[PDB]
DNA sequence: TACG
């Protein structure tokens, strides 16, 4: 009534986060509107089925999981073993599976017959309210289709849990609607971890080709006959000119990483290298689009799912040539094999669809709300609801004698940086995460001390990230995580389980092709590059990680951060003291504490 | 105008 949507901030899985969901919850069965959920995590997702699963026993909790073909089909993995898919290309997939089962042949899906519908199945569903993942093992568990099943049941469900990248992909949001009954304006959305929502955005924004996808394309064409596209060029051919061209561009043009571009520059360097006109590389373009469609229908007819590289390739070049540089920048990277990128700067567009809906943005870290909304687009009402925690039961900290800051970075300073780690953590003895802004500078500062201690390392999996976690509240100690980890956001350690969390540097963000883009993005709109692209984002990682330590009324946890630079997030986290030695301070801080 |  009042606007299109509210940001409300709070801790996650917390009292007054419970009571807005339950205002939500009413407020939408009232006017007859729906609520969707969106996650962005398997992790969050867990969280919010969890919060669900305590409201059943008070309310009427009428809600699925609900995920894609791309997580729910089981048959597209074991009958095919391709590294890009779509929605697309699955429902054509499974709508010839389907066929063929009505038609006779239950064993084309084994996973495609009466228990999508059956009253236990459905019971599982809504009942015990599972998550994506666990209904998925439910589904192999009983050789029943996740995907259907949750299909079959998400008319009667008032309640739907479901990944952003679901939903903001539109023609996949738009069967779901209608299949669903109902328009946008009928829903509530709630926006989990809310604070992600630009970097969303972006990322389902932005899109690139790499040379690995051209050189997929490339076996394509060798394996559906390598036809003509015109005058003695065929499909390879066409992928040789592509791929020589991003390659060219890349040894030409960029040193250390990404570099940006303009986007008519690959249009060029096609032209200058083939000795072509645009019109003629569009042609071909395509053609190779045309080949593609020719792809598809070849698999389809036996059996295989219709995703074609030279389809996606064609329409993502295509698509490139023609974005416009005022909302995107074009980066060329020798990063992943070698790529170029369409990146998004402003994730306003993409998230727009969702003011047709009422919003309602979650998270324990949206101040400095103003930023959010700039970047966001949404000019909604903000409200800081939530625990007003004592503040003698937290300790908030910095130390000027250290700095992460790159061209300060020596040897002498990492020595420095390690030492008062290593002090903090010998004389306070209490449970402890380092956050480091890189696996880099972790490793570093890791050779130069001496205690015992856990590490979430680069390409950790989920098994060995579980037991180091389960290991550290039963064991104790300390962990080495870094700032873009698990451990950054999400998880919960209550009671003494972690009491200390120690910031070694700041995480501030690189100056790469796309950042560099973004200052001068929000240079041109709002006169403030340096505090979108730089301030902003590394304020909410700081609050994020200081957010793990309180998580109760009765709570009593340490945060220092090991920086010079610290002073100037005071603004963001006004509580924060200066300590010359923390070492002493944090320790007669648990002291008193102790005493109550 | 920052440093995975
Ligand atoms: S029924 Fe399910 S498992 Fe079978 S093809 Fe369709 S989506 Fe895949
Ligand atoms: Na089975
Ligand atoms: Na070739």
């Amino acid at each position: 009534q009042k606007s299109y949507g509210v940001a409300l901030e709070s801790p996650t899985g917390s009292g007054k986060t419970i009571m807005a969901l339950k205002s939500a919850l009413q407020y939408s069965s009232e006017r007859k509107l729906k609520v969707l959920y969106l996650v962005r995590t398997n992790s969050q997702e867990e969280q919010v089925i969890k919060e669900l699963r305590s409201l059943s026993s008070t309310m009427k909790i009428r809600a699925i999981p609900m995920q894609g073909r791309v997580n729910m089909c089981i048959l597209y993995r074991m009958v095919d073993d391709l590294h890009e898919i779509n929605a697309e290309s699955l429902a054509k997939f499974c709508n010839m599976k389907k066929r063929e089962v009505m038609a006779g042949n239950e064993a084309a899906c084994p996973y495609f017959n009466f228990k999508i519908r059956s009253d236990e199945t459905k019971r599982f569903l809504f009942d015990e309210l599972p998550t994506a993942e666990e209904f998925y093992d439910y589904g192999e568990r009983n050789n029943v289709c996740p995907y259907e099943s949750m299909k079959a049941a998400l008319p009667d469900a008032d309640i739907v849990i479901a990944p952003y990248a679901y939903f903001l992909n539109r023609s996949v949001a738009e069967k779901f609607l209608s299949h669903w009954g109902v328009s946008r304006n009928q829903i509530v959305i709630i926006l989990d971890e809310a604070h992600n929502l630009p970097d969303i955005g972006r990322s389902i924004g932005s899109f690139r080709i790499s040379v690995e996808s051209l050189n997929r394309a490339d076996r394509e064409a060798q394996a559906y006959g390598d036809p003509e596209l015109s005058q003695k060029i065929h499909v390879s051919d066409l992928i040789e000119m592509i791929r020589s061209a991003l390659q060219s561009m890349v040894s030409e043009r960029c040193g250390k990483g990404d570099v940006r571009i303009r986007f008519q520059e690959f249009m060029e360097y096609m032209r200058i290298m083939n000795k072509r006109s645009e019109r003629e590389i569009r042609s071909l373009l395509n053609a190779l689009y045309l080949f593609g469609e020719y792809v598809e229908n070849e698999k389809e007819k036996v059996g295989k799912v219709p995703f074609s590289y030279a389809s996606s390739v064609a329409s993502r070049i295509i698509a490139f040539s023609d974005q416009d540089e005022e909302k995107y920048a074009a980066i060329l990277s020798p990063e992943d094999g070698g790529y170029m990128q369409a990146a998004a700067l402003d994730p306003s567009g993409i998230l727009e669809v969702l003011k047709e809906s009422k919003t309602i943005h979650m998270s324990g870290t949206l101040d400095p709300f103003d930023f959010y909304s700039d970047i966001t687009g949404f000019e909604i009402p903000f409200k800081k609801i939530g625990e007003i925690f004592p503040p003698e039961n937290r300790y908030i900290a910095y130390y000027d004698g250290v700095s992460s800051k790159y061209d300060t970075l020596d040897e002498k300073e990492l020595d420095r940086m390690a030492t008062v780690i290593e002090d903090i953590i010998l004389k306070v003895k209490k449970n402890t995460i380092v956050y480091f802004p890189s696996y880099s500078l972790m490793d570093r500062v890791e050779n130069r001390v001496s205690f015992e201690h856990m590490k979430e390392y680069r390409g950790i999996d989920q098994k060995e990230l579980y037991s180091m976690l389960k290991k550290f509240r039963r064991d104790h100690g300390t962990i080495f995580a870094v700032s873009g980890g698990r451990l950054s956001e999400g998880i919960n350690f209550p009671g003494n389980e972690l009491e200390m969390i120690i910031l070694a540097g700041l995480p501030f963000p690189r100056p790469d092709a796309i950042n560099r883009s973004l200052f001068d993005y929000y240079c041109r709109k709002y006169g403030k590059g340096w505090e979108y692209s730089v301030v902003y984002p590394t304020a909410i990682k700081i609050r994020q990680e200081i957010g793990r330590l309180i998580r109760s009324a009765e709570d009593t946890g340490a945060a220092v951060i090991l920086d010079k630079r610290a002073g100037q997030f005071r603004k963001f986290i006004p509580d924060m003291k200066k300590t010359s030695d923390p070492a002493s301070d944090i320790y007669n801080f648990f002291i008193s504490a102790q005493a109550r």
